[PDB]
């Protein structure tokens, strides 16, 4: 019930919420239902529209006009937002040179430059450029603030996950928001678009910035508009809010466009009918430039020009249907369109397994638009599966298409052409970033980032300590003249034994065997250097990676590698080896092709063993620093190591032994040498997050040797890479990736084929940021080098897209 018998008069937009069933005059209330009778006509005048005119100067204020240009409006705050230009002889923002903004230029009273963020949906990345000559406002700010060629959207790539995501630094997963439409199995309950559901507090997680803003006493504006309130009322509100007194007033605002997404899923893309849109999203941002600079703030406001995702081709005939697919459909719901969400129509129905679901999608015609996951199978860059809202069946599918259920959900549920929700990776999907204000840097480009970054840099803006989240803090302190974050490394919380040579070959019963009883102060000397360090700096070059956690392990130095030997869970963290671009590539001995040999470094108890692999029907093994790149026959033999082994099913060592034995040498060639970091990861919970040991669910049989679900790589080498990557005097330059641990290749459709014609195409789909490994390992990379920490950060957030140019 609301009582609307009360008035809005002098209260229209105000920004306290009046509790039920008191009528409300904030923008909120035309969603509740709940505006007081004399809303329409008070709050959302339209007389005469929204431009002054020569005729209007001076004129007698009407209280009816949508805006004023009688003499009293700036001391109002309610001018058109043209006035100065059409009645005081000023120019347009727009017109007006770009001037470097070294210190804010503020009205006396205000204490902080305020932010306003201003976003736009569907927005992407390529408009900035293709659209340029039709959005000068636009240009203008891009050109003469900080911008990003391109700013990478979260998964899925949809409206509210996106925007919600840009609000509290947090992936979906943990946010809650992790589609436009959800079922949540403990409320029972469905959030859709449509309706009221959405608005309740229980779906939304984290600590969006206007919540953060408040409780650190600095007031916020609206970031929800109703959609039937115009833009240009939406603009005139903020212009409004702006000259409240001072300890009324907001210091973070917000305005939302719908456009040019709703265009682009009727027109495509870059449809003809296009360019009125970003002309019209182009004067919007000019009547608030005009606007600040008749309040002259326009020197004073930091603005952001942010987009939630971009947007595809994508036509009814492109319809992947599972009823093409599945004997079964009926007894599944679907989620659908640009990603598929499967679970059970009937929680009763025990007749539903979603193993013979997966396999009846998979692979199942040559040309197939879609791939089937079980959630914690998804590439880890997606973070997209620790929540009870995602359900254990996903599809990826590829852009340009769709999946649905059956036909008749098509034409019974051509009208559209332009859709988003693809793998952020997409280059179709990628969004924009432009900071303009005393901030932001003067005239710089900077490289592309993801969403979940700015967060913490608009905490930054606005003086506030950002709840914890999933930006890395101090990453984007290259978009800033001041303001910057600076971080100091996380303290190492283990400190490494050095084991020396502490047990005789008989203590070991390993079941192992190997042929190296194959027999100098020359020589003698130099292998005893090599085990006590002497070749680290060679392949050790940014400092052993920091141990984040408690835990028992020991470093192992080798002529070849450098590892991390982790005493709880049998094998390595981490390995570290250089590859220079002049490095040869060998083959395993046939004499030693079965070999693996007790590390008397060691001891037994605390090895893996050779019998529990043999005994595990299901389970081999495959080296963490690759035998193939030994640098002589006499070194080959540490790659032998029982310290060096790791489990692997037979199916994944053919992605690994590929990778060692052809991609390596193949980046060391391109990149003028690389160094390469391995190592196992555990995440059974699939929460992104180093698994305890308690955690682990399973071990090679009959052992304690536990099993990874995945083995990452960190390759680094040198950004000139006129530069060995082993001499490098400035940048780096990194790729990485988190590879799936899976005893078959059922992701791989042409796995049957040579190496050559799919591993790399895996390898990129599971492209990685070394700080998703880090998540994942507790590890610390990068600790020594010559660059600052800000620089390692940004760094740390990379991520090798194998996409074409933007
Ligand atoms: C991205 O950044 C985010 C933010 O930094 C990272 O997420 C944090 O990760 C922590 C570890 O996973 C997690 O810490 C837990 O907090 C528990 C208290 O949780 C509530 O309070 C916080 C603080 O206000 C709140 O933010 C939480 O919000 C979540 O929950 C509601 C839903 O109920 C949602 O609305 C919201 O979206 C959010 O959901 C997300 O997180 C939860 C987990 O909290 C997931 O389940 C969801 O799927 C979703 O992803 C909560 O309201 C605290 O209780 C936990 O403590 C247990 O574990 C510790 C380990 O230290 C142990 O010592 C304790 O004993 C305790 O165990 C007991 O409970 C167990 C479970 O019943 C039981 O098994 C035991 O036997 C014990 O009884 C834990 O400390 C933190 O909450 C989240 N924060 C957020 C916002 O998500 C995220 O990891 C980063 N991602 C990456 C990849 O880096
Ligand atoms: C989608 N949407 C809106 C605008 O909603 C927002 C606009 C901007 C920002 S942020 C944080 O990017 O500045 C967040 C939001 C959420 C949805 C979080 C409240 N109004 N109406 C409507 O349908
Ligand atoms: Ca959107
Ligand atoms: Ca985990
Ligand atoms: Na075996
Ligand atoms: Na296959
Ligand atoms: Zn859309």
């Amino acid at each position: 019930w609301t009582a609307t018998s009360g008035s809005c008069k002098g209260r229209c937009f105000e920004l306290q919420e009046v509790g039920p069933p008191d009528c409300r005059c904030d923008n909120l209330c035309k969603s509740y239902s709940s505006c007081c009778h004399d809303f329409d006509e008070l709050c959302l005048k339209t007389a005469r529209g929204w431009e002054c005119t020569k005729d209007r100067c001076g004129e007698v204020r009407n209280e009816e006009n949508a805006c004023h240009c009688s003499e009293d409006c700036l001391s109002r705050g309610d001018c058109c937002t043209n006035y100065q230009v059409v009645c005081k002889g000023e120019s347009h923002w727009v017109d007006d040179d770009c001037e470097e903004i070294k210190v804010p230029e503020c009205p006396a009273g205000f204490v902080r430059p305020p932010l306003i963020i201003f976003s736009v949906d569907g927005f992407r990345a390529s408009y900035m450029k293709k659209g340029s000559k039709v959005m000068p406002n636009i240009e203008k700010l891009r050109s003469c603030g900080t911008h990003a060629p391109y700013m990478r959207p979260v998964y899925p790539t949809k409206t509210f996950p996106n925007l919600y995501t840009l609000a509290t630094g947090l992936y979906p997963e943990s946010h809650g928001i992790v589609g436009n439409s959800m079922y949540d199995p403990v409320f029972d309950a469905s959030f859709h678009l449509r309706g009221r559901e959405k608005f309740n507090h229980r779906w939304w997680g984290g600590q969006p910035l206007w919540i953060t803003a408040t409780k650190q006493g600095v007031r916020a504006g609206t970031f929800f508009w109703s959609v039937s309130i115009p833009h240009e009322r939406r603009i005139l509100t903020i212009l409004q809010w702006l000259s409240l007194p001072d300890n009324e007033r907001p210091s973070v605002y917000a305005f939302y466009s719908e456009q040019p997404d709703f265009s682009g899923h009727k027109y495509g893309p870059f449809g003809p009918e296009m360019t009125n849109p970003l002309r019209e999203i182009d004067k919007t941002v000019g009547q608030l430039m005009d606007g600040l600079k008749q309040l002259r703030l326009h020197r004073c406001v930091n603005v952001i020009f942010v987009g939630d995702h971009g947007m595809e081709d994508v036509t009814c005939d492109r319809t992947e249907f599972l009823s093409n697919y599945l004997t079964n459909v009926d007894d599944i719901t679907l989620v659908p369109g640009t990603l598929g969400r499967i679970r059970a129509k009937s929680i009763n129905n025990s007749k539903y397994d979603p193993k013979t679901i997966i396999a009846a999608l998979t692979c199942k015609k040559p040309d197939q638009h879609f791939k089937p996951y079980m959630k914690q199978h998804l590439p880890k860059r997606l973070h997209y599966a620790n929540n009870r809202r995602i359900e254990d069946i996903h599809l990826l599918v590829d852009r340009r298409w769709h999946v649905a259920r059956k036909p008749l959900d098509v034409y019974k549920k051509c009208f559209f052409q332009g859709d988003h929700g693809f793998d952020n990776k997409v280059n179709s999907m990628q969004t924009v970033f432009v900071g303009y204000g005393p901030t932001f840097k003067y005239r710089t480009k900077v490289p592309p980032f993801e969403n979940i970054e700015l967060y913490n840099v608009m905490c930054d803006l606005l003086g506030l300590k950002p709840a914890p989240n999933n930006g890395t803090h101090g990453s984007l302190n290259h978009l800033l003249r001041t303001n910057t974050f600076r971080p100091t490394m996380p303290d190492e919380v283990s400190r490494p034994n050095y084991p020396g040579i502490m047990y005789l070959q008989s203590e070991f019963d390993l079941g192992c065997t190997c042929d190296d009883k194959v027999e100098n102060k020359l020589e003698e000397l130099n292998k005893r250097l090599h085990t006590k360090g002497s070749t680290k700096e060679r392949h050790l070059l940014y400092g052993r990676p920091a141990v984040l956690y408690r835990t028992s392990y020991d470093i192992l130095y080798h002529t070849d590698f450098e590892s991390g030997y982790s005493e709880i869970f049998l094998m390595p963290l981490w390995t570290s080896y250089t590859i220079s671009k002049q490095a040869e590539v060998s083959s395993i001995p046939e004499h030693l092709t079965n070999c693996v040999r007790p590390d008397v470094r060691v001891s037994p108890g605390f090895s893996q063993n050779c019998l529990a692999y043999k005994n595990d029907k299901q389970m081999s093994y495959g080296f963490l620093f690759p035998p193939y790149l030994s640098s002589s026959p006499e070194a080959k033999y540490d790659a032998f190591l029982v310290t060096n082994m790791v489990p692997m099913y037979p199916a994944f060592k053919r992605v690994w032994a590929y990778f060692q034995r052809v991609l390596v040498k193949k980046y060391a060639s391109e990149r003028n040498g690389v160094n390469v970091i391995s190592g196992p990861i555990f995440d059974y919970n699939y929460d992104g997050l180093r698994d305890t040991e308690d955690e682990i669910k399973q071990y090679v049989e009959g052992s304690s040797i536990p099993v990874p679900t995945h083995y990452y790589s960190i390759i680094t080498s040198c950004l000139d890479f006129t530069q060995p990557a082993d001499k490098c005097d400035g940048p780096l330059s990194v790729s990485s990736f988190i590879l799936p641990h899976r005893p078959d290749n059922d992701e791989s459709c042409n796995s049957s084929e040579d190496e050559s014609k799919w591993v790399e195409e895996l390898m990129k789909m599971h492209t990685a940021r070394v700080r998703d490994i880090e998540h994942l390992t507790g590890l610390d990379f990068y600790r020594k080098t010559s660059r600052s920490y800000s620089e390692i950060l940004t760094l740390k957030t990379y991520l090798h897209t194998y996409e074409s140019e933007i």
